[PDB]
């Protein structure tokens, strides 16, 4: 299995990693449906979304979605310092595939 | 995909931002009949409410409302500054589609 | 609709706000079966507990019945002072309704 | 219904309380299959256990049980003093049937 | 039966307890596909995960699983200090077994 995030990261097509190493700036969460949405940004100004759950998620993606988003929540509120995230950059804002919090 | 709130707003219908930059001075919660509901309240005087889960609301849009009245919770208790809000102005209190965190 | 835990208890059946504006002082929570209860206490003696998930009512007021529970647990850890309950009178302990929190 | 937890500890065969008025020293959770426990310890000595949601649990059983470790562990987390518990002193450890918590 | 993560360790196969006694170092979630994992360090270098579900854990397996992830992120937010692992050898990065958690 991959030990880390950037190993895990080039296992899958259209990600690339971002070094954060930096606690999130905002956080956006929608309910307005079609669009069961999270956004979250930095101070630099950069943005991605967790991607709301369409067809292309099965049963065990739902579940693994919603906890990103309570990690993301939670990690927001705590001022958790996120050091890389592997991102779907063939969406915009780029979709979050996996998170790395390092104190 | 919109990169905020404020065009996450605009895309859907009765919909309206208003800005906040203040905590959220009350929560009242009620689990009497129907009305299942959450009520917020900020010092300026606004009430908004989480609407009530049925008739409309399917799936991915009944665990979104959850998800909603557990976010206001925690950023009621974490004093956490809500920055804007984008409400069903259609509704009294105004119903919540939406809300955004800074910092 | 009533936009605050005073107006929303009047709308029910012997209903009757208490006001208490300080913080819960003790939280009992009992896994015993058919009596799954919750019962929180005041400084002032004041006792009340949160029904126990009956069949006959609707899954959606055995979430609330579940979200209140938390909101208690959690209200009762970080001290958060509890502003009014709307409580059934017609149970013994009283069987809360409705709950603000507020500063 | 009991309004406090010596009364309710009283409704059962085989129960017992324990007052520690002090913080859980320790908290072990276990997912090594049928054998989904939690089990907590304080300074003096005393073990404590929740037992295995089992197939002989009702509904709200193994519900109440998700429950109940939820606030030991959150409870352990935040150091939250533990006032007494009312255990099964028929199982090693102790099965915890409810819990007190009082600042 | 056993009371403490050496007794309920020695219970199993192919695991081994391991004494940290540190807080998590860093903390690694990802959504992406049959990947669904959660994967730690320690500050010497240290890398464990949980492992991802499947037909092999029944579905009170996937919810130790599911609680065992919670752990571990609250864990590494709070900076709760991790004793001892009980560990599944077999597999790279070992897959935890049990934790428990002593300040």
């Amino acid at each position: 299995t991959p030990q880390n995030i950037t190993d895990l990261c080039a296992e899958y097509h259209n990600t690339q990693i971002h070094t954060l190493n930096d606690k999130i700036f905002s956080y956006t969460e929608s309910l307005a449906g079609k669009d069961e949405m999270a956004i979250i940004t930095f101070k630099n100004g950069a943005t991605f979304q967790v991607e709301v759950p369409g067809s292309q998620h099965i049963d065990s993606q739902k579940k693994a979605i919603e906890r990103m988003k309570d990690t993301l929540r939670i990690a927001y509120l705590t001022e958790a310092k996120v050091e890389k995230l592997c991102v779907w950059n063939n969406k915009t804002p780029h979709a979050i595939a996996a998170i790395s919090m390092a104190n």
